[PDB]
């Protein structure tokens, strides 16, 4: 299988393709919920032990927690368990779509002391948000894998310090693993969540649709928690005090974004820090060669590069010519392919391809492990920064409504000046809504076309004083990030 | 909290006591369901740690299957979801008891030809099986974390094998890393996996109420489920034929086997292979000392135990006594402790105290590192080696169907020749239960009574030749261990 819809022409054909074609998802029979296979599940583990092995560090201990709540802790997009078998239960019991409330009467009872605070807990699980909008394999759906941590703390400024730790962790995930940039920024009154103090998030952009999508979220929740399930400490004092919480999470829709974001029209790249193949070895395999000798060499290279860390697999199958791997292992995205036959192994090289940009190096067996590592290392690199040069490109500082729709239908973002009236992003949405539509039927046309805040930028830039924002003409107090989203 | 029930006289409060007194689990409304705290989700996280890297050079892959089946595809003790919000489903969906159904009908898209096999998948995930039965914290549940594993092959001899290395790194998961000696078997016809050919499982005893459990399952299915889902794959010849598959599973009934085996009337005693804090250093912390010079040299001995791999917490809380710490950590099952005060440190030496024997040791610095090693593995092995005496003290090798009762009254197991004829397994339970049901009216007296088959074992006693059967009198087969169960 080859893939054959091109990513600047049909998008979402191209998505498709890339994630089955190489093995990654397999379709099922309920709708918003699909198979992950192996070649997708590797690099899922393999942000897991990052992002764990960080949390650790922090003083963060994994739990796990019931995936069943009662409707009255919950009740304090749900799928509901009604009955085993034919009998019904007396009360309904919910799939959990997130575990505050199952998570935070615990908290209740074991927090007393100031001596027990900080809490910190996390749990790797799935959770299920049982939603009928357009479901789409990894970024959307309705069970996804996750991790959520929930803190809790003496003070506002011990839990907004943990914050700011965990999101930068969610950058160093998605920019250090995926090579995906990201914006961290707050979001706005309307979009943070319901009842936290305020909430941060890094934010994603998808350039062949123009969208932003949430890449990862941390909530500063403050006290609001606590004095819904009661969760106190004492001081040394005696006096009775309200915890200060924190929660997070982050899902498999990183693979997703990282697919979009360095796929080409032959299909998967993945960065090397992910892969879980980084290199492939083809022998080349003619009939008149000493076949035993070549594929001698291939595994001494494999041992070789593997006491340097590399991930290697040999591709000796007989009965695929070299030219049918060259394009499996490419639509699988394996970043490098090592060739070697007997002319290579006449003159003691390898001839190394790589998935990028195609471009090819001759490397003697002695250098092969150290100029590899330095290649995977420039093909890391050199993903970050190109998509990095599509997300500064794919916004648009603007200064009023008016260059709202244009820059849209150019699919871009805008950066524009908001007074942050929580009235006004309701208008907003409801306005770009309508212009969209009024858009698609002049053009002859299923997601969304409205715009909504994604986030307001920890980097600010310069606000010349009486700046007026974009809709109310009000004072505008920061720069904020808008777009069509997912 | 100290723990206040003796083991050998109320041992389901003394396992209540432990559980809870060492922070390992938490309960919960729904009844069925308990949480899993640090504490105990660590040694979790250990032994998946081992089988992942165990399975993996087997060649099996991680994956993940969703968490829902469609009624059509189940139905080809169940927790039924009927509704969204309070809007509801045309069909029912059902979560996952365990993942046959979900999986196979990929399988059968999957598999296509002999290169294709064999293919082996394994999926970290909880499932949900909603009995009324009297749960058990790990033991027994409604909602459990696994891991099931299901292969397929081209012969019924490489399946067969594979059934077989599963099972022994089943019997390594309990025995190398639990320190629970377990017996390999074969599961009656009575008992099997009902769409399976043949179920072999690795069985733990419980002296202290006399029950036999199933610590984890090994099933050869076959081409029964091929038959069924229609996975066929094509040899060489261009001749459609059917896979023939593998299932297997362990759960996390492993720690609680683990705990009812070692622990003692102080607590938990946790082995030092899965011990998340295998050495507790306790400073000894007077007001008159320079406490300083105490703290710096345990700081010192922590990154010097490091090195060796230990895994090592500091515990110099000044507001706990060293008595109190020492209880505490004795509570929660740490192998070691270690003791360091002004007296040690004018020595040069530290004293160790183990935690299954409480022998002490006067042990110098230089030689602390090797020392702590050697004992912890001396730990691990007595650990094992008092269980498996514990063991082969809790099962008679009976002849007649009259020494029964009397064995189950001493709360052993029997190891009896069997003429495996399954109505007579049935009929073995029936009496057994009713003649348990009278012992019970007669001592002034919640979990059955019954004797069943626990497992063929493939270690057998030899057979002399016109043995009987001790229930049929008809030809013994082979002999076979019986017990009360789980
Ligand atoms: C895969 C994935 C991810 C996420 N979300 C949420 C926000 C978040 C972030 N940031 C989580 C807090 C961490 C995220 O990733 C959410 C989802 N499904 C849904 O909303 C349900 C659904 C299904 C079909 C269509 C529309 C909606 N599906
Ligand atoms: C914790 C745990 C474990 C296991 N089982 C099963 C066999 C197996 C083995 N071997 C699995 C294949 C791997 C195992 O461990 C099973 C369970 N709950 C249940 O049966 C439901 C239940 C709940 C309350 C009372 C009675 C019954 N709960
Ligand atoms: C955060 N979040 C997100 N989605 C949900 C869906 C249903 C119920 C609660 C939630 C919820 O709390
Ligand atoms: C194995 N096993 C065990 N328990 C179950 C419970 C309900 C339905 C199917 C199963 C099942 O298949
Ligand atoms: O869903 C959310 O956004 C928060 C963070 C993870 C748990 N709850
Ligand atoms: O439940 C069982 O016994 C088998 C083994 C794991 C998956 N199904
Ligand atoms: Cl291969
Ligand atoms: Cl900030
Ligand atoms: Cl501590
Ligand atoms: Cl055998």
């Amino acid at each position: 299988a080859m893939v054959t819809a091109k990513k600047d022409e049909n998008f979402s054909e191209w998505y498709t393709q890339a994630i089955v074609r190489s093995e990654m998802i397999e379709y099922y029979d309920i709708s918003g919920c699909y198979i992950m296979r192996p070649w997708a599940f590797h690099i899922w583990e393999k942000v897991q032990r990052f992002f764990d092995d960080e949390i650790k560090k922090m003083g963060v201990e994994n739990s796990y927690f019931p995936m069943f709540v009662s409707r009255h802790k919950l009740e304090k997009e749900v799928a509901w368990v009604t009955h085993y078998g034919d009998s019904p239960l007396p009360e309904k019991i919910a799939i959990r779509p997130t575990s505050e409330t199952i998570m935070y009467p615990a908290y209740a009872k074991w927090i007393r002391s100031h001596r027990d605070l900080p809490l910190k807990l996390n749990q790797w699980c799935s959770v299920v948000r049982w939603e009928f909008k357009q479901p789409t394999p990894f970024l959307r759906t309705r069970e996804f894998l996750w991790q959520e941590g929930h803190t809790a703390h003496a003070t506002e400024e011990e839990a907004w310090e943990l914050v700011l730790d965990i999101l930068e962790l969610y950058r160093r995930w998605y920019e250090e693993c995926l090579a995906v940039p990201v914006i961290k920024g707050e979001k706005s009154e309307g979009e943070k969540f319901a009842g936290g103090k305020k909430t941060t998030t890094v934010e994603a952009f998808i350039p062949e649709n123009g969208r932003g999508i949430q890449a990862a979220t941390s909530h500063l929740l403050g006290t609001n928690f606590a004095k819904m399930f009661e969760i106190e400490f004492e001081d040394e004092e005696g006096h009775k005090r309200l915890v200060h919480q924190t929660s997070w999470g982050c899902t498999t829709r990183s693979l997703g974004v990282m697919i979009m974001t360095h796929g080409d029209d032959k299909g998967l790249v993945i960065p090397p820090r992910v892969a879980s193949v980084q290199v492939v070895i083809i022998p080349i395999l003619f009939k008149d060669e000493n076949t035993g000798e070549i594929l001698g060499k291939c595994r001494e290279l494999k041992t070789m590069l593997e006491k340097a860390d590399i991930r290697v697999r040999i591709d000796d199958r007989s009965n695929y010519t070299p030219g049918w791997k060259y394009n499996h292992w490419e639509v699988k995205g394996v970043p490098l392919r090592l060739e070697l036959g007997p002319k290579d192994l006449a003159k003691g090289t390898a001839r190394v391809v790589r998935r990028d940009t195609g471009e090819a190096y001759q490397i003697s067996w002695a250098d092969l492990a150290p100029k590899l590592l330095e290649l995977m290392e420039g093909i890391q690199r050199s993903l970050f920064e190109k998509a990095k040069a599509r997300l500064h490109e794919g916004i648009e500082k603007i200064s009023t409504f008016d260059e709202v729709m244009p820059a849209l239908n150019r699919k871009h973002l805008v950066l524009a000046p908001w007074c942050e009236d929580p009235e006004s992003e309701e208008q907003i949405k409801k306005e770009t809504q309508k212009l969209s539509e009024i858009q698609a039927i002049e053009a002859g046309d299923v997601m969304t076309g409205a715009m909504k805040t994604l986030c307001i930028p920890f980097d600010q830039p310069p606000m010349p004083e009486g700046t007026k924002c974009f809709y109310t003409g009000k004072p505008a107090k920061r720069w904020t990030l808008w777009g069509r989203s997912y």
